[PDB]
């Protein structure tokens, strides 16, 4: 397909409560995240993001959503290569026990983005990794972070999604093609960051 | 499923840590009742690593002391620590040199490696990370039964230093493996399987 077709096919994909690849330029991480809305993710899909990613099961979220949940950022000299926007760790403070199973993650996940969700609704540190994106999206970042905001947003639904790097078994992580093969074995759509760019920057 | 005394299943994973194997550490059914994977910090291998992420919650974090934590000039991650079990995650870091992205087994070694080096310094690691530095209680077991703290206390007592790498063990299905479940993967990977009580059993005589 063309880039705004495969960006057209992965909104319709989020909004049928399938998996996103989303793979960022081969010059930067050159990896695929799947990424699913944190609205709708299911704990199979939960399962499913532990057993065949890096199992780092990160939230997107928006800066004010990180304010909203009163969740600093985790550093202050930010020196990771590529400028990661990790903040505190959370768990849901109910609803679960040692906070890593797939129905904790998820658990986690819906507290966090619960419409009226206030900062005692999770305890710090905790095993799901909340990413704050950069205002204007993939428009401001080419990052798997701003990327989840804007497909979500674009889907229709909240700005907050979950996204983890594909891993092969042999600890190598997924590239392009291993992406494309793991896409078709769970019906996730595919696509690029730079079908993203090119499609804000005409609509 | 067990044999032995407390003292010999502690033994018998000391000798596999210093032959290179991995432990099956689990707390008590009524703490956490999950079974962590175990190596040395010092010469867990990218195959080890790649186990890890592969059977583990793919959170795999590299135990350390105080001493350590500052040497490395890294702040405990929350000032009020509200996590269920009191979890001494610090901010997390990424060898600032010979890795890509961080998150490949190959990179989560060298970060590790880059951590636990003679002489290393706060420079040598970027923050944030992909890797999961937690910083041991005083006392060890006698402290506190985690994970963390039986990481230290294993390390220390076979003679290595006192860094260890580990994961909850996960079953396919995203449930944490119980008991039965790590003891029949620690046989299946040759991994000693010994409890926190064991060795608090242990440091106590
Ligand atoms: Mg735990
Ligand atoms: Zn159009
Ligand atoms: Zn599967
Ligand atoms: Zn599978
Ligand atoms: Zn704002
Ligand atoms: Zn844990
Ligand atoms: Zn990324
Ligand atoms: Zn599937
Ligand atoms: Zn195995
Ligand atoms: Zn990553
Ligand atoms: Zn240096
Ligand atoms: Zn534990």
């Amino acid at each position: 397909g063309t880039p705004f077709e495969r960006v057209e096919l992965a909104l319709d994909a989020l909004r049928e409560g399938r998996g996103v690849m989303v793979l960022d330029d081969e010059d930067r991480e050159n990896e695929g995240d799947m990424i699913f809305p944190a609205e709708t993710m299911t704990v199979e899909q939960m399962a499913l993001t532990i057993r065949h990613g890096s199992g780092i099961v990160c939230l997107c979220i928006t800066e004010d959503r990180r304010k909203q949940l009163d969740l600093p950022m985790m550093v202050e000299n930010n020196t990771s290569a590529y400028g990661t926007g990790f903040t505190v760790t959370i768990e849901a403070a109910e609803g679960v026990t040692t906070g890593v199973s797939a129905a904790d993650r998820v658990t986690t996940v819906r507290a966090a983005i619960k419409d009226g969700a206030k900062p005692s609704d999770l305890n710090r540190p905790g095993h799901v990794f909340p990413l704050r994106a950069q205002a204007g999206g993939v428009l401001t970042r080419g990052g798997h972070t701003e990327a989840t905001i804007d497909l979500m947003t674009l889907a229709g639904f909240k700005p907050a999604g979950v996204l983890c790097e594909l891993t092969n078994d042999d600890g190598t992580m997924a590239r392009a093609p291993e992406c494309i093969a793991f896409a078709g074995q769970h019906n996730m759509a595919v696509v690029t960051i730079e079908d993203l760019v090119a499609y804000r920057q005409a609509h």
